[PDB]
């Protein structure tokens, strides 16, 4: 038995309690711990992807960003919750809104939880420049505005920033390496996983090497199209992943 | 991405609110709605029982029994909640304990939300009950008195009560109905349909049909253990359903 018809889901219910405390206009623990919890129930799970959009959580991501505008914690989470979201290729054309695009450029300067927010946001956009200068359809600004906004953002973060972030695979972020057709992405798309060996090593360094990020980081270096700075990171990544390959492998 | 390691489930969440509502000394509405949603996703889900009971429900149960002795709806919620528990047959010994027995048999008397939490109190007992006298091991109170205030609880109950419950399936009570070995357990059962299809024939007059309630109905007709207000009430459900 229960209350009432129907059976409750996960995110429907985050989602009201979301609801609730905005109308309380108060950003409280309960608050931050349930964008927290759809930022971790949509990490490689789409369907729960396609539960926060339907039930209208991009509404209530705006009007908690609106009401909560110094809540860095709360912003962090939000934008978590979007780069999961994002890497979703079938559900990005809902993020192609000049309204939505528009909050995303703007976040990239934001120096909310150190560098998490801008770093959130610059991975949503880089899944969506991913998809190539005809998917922006009519959105504003234009497409190279924001992409100037990106790299900015990428080279003003300390490469050795602490985190507060986890990532059980790195194949969204590896499916941003070999290609051409957007350079900020393959860089935003490095410098997060040199970043990530360079502070965590024994957490990141493995799991970059069980996927095959090594063939696909020397692929950067020899593709033309990948920009210096980025070939200058992917070499000291591969350095790094290499010494610690050597240094952790049983040779008995 | 994600904030930590692990993976966050829907149960355990649910109950983290409530450790710090009880904490926070407040009983508000995301309290209540928090153990909405655990009655809700227990329905009839025996993982989300277990993973209730194994992330410490049954203390934050009686925290919160204790901390809010006149919230009524959460109350209701909470036994809800366990009657979903005491449906699994599995998990019904972790609630064979003096402690909890004490509390299902006081709450038969309570008058939290109309009759909700004396019937969820005793729809928790009637399942318990349902496993045997041996079953019953040596916890106090004595597995009779418990069964005379069961008797009495459902005797003074309104068969046409409104109600603030829903059922998807009556299968678990359906089960209650065929058996001998606890006719207080039928007696709730048969209640339970009774005031249902009394109150709301248009749900439950085509669900109790659907499942195959009428064959069982009229077996309690001629079952020798049936007591004789039990069949009274069989015989007028069968007449409401068989009109509808």
């Amino acid at each position: 038995g229960k209350l009432h018809v129907g059976k409750m889901g996960f995110v429907v219910t985050m989602l009201k309690l979301i609801q609730k405390k905005l109308l309380d206009k108060t950003c409280d623990q309960v608050m931050e711990f349930s964008w927290s919890a759809l930022w971790n129930i949509t990490d490689e799970t789409p369907d729960n992807c396609e539960m926060f959009l339907n039930f209208n959580g991009m509404k209530l991501f705006l009007d908690c960003l609106k009401e909560f505008p110094e809540k860095q914690e709360l912003h962090r989470n939000m934008l978590g919750l979007l780069g999961n979201v994002a890497e979703v290729k079938e559900l990005r054309p809902q993020l192609m809104t000049s309204q939505f695009i528009s909050v995303f450029s703007n976040l990239l300067e934001s120096k909310a939880d150190g560098i998490e927010v801008s770093y959130n946001a610059c991975g949503v956009l880089s899944h969506i420049m991913f998809d190539g200068p005809e998917a922006w359809g009519v959105c504003e600004p234009q497409r190279e505005e924001v992409e100037e906004r990106m790299w900015a953002a990428i080279q003003s973060w300390d490469i050795n920033s602490r985190r507060n972030i986890n990532y059980r695979s790195f194949e969204p972020i590896l499916r941003l390496l070999p290609q051409g057709i957007s350079p900020v992405s393959q860089h935003w798309a490095t410098w997060a996983l040199y970043n990530l060996v360079s502070v965590y090593p024994d957490k990141y360094c493995p799991l970059l090497i069980k996927e095959g990020g090594m063939p696909l980081l020397r692929d950067i270096i020899k593709m033309a199209t990948a920009r210096q700075e980025t070939k200058e990171m992917a070499r000291k990544v591969i350095e790094h992943c290499s010494n610690f390959k050597e240094e952790n492998m049983d040779t008995s």
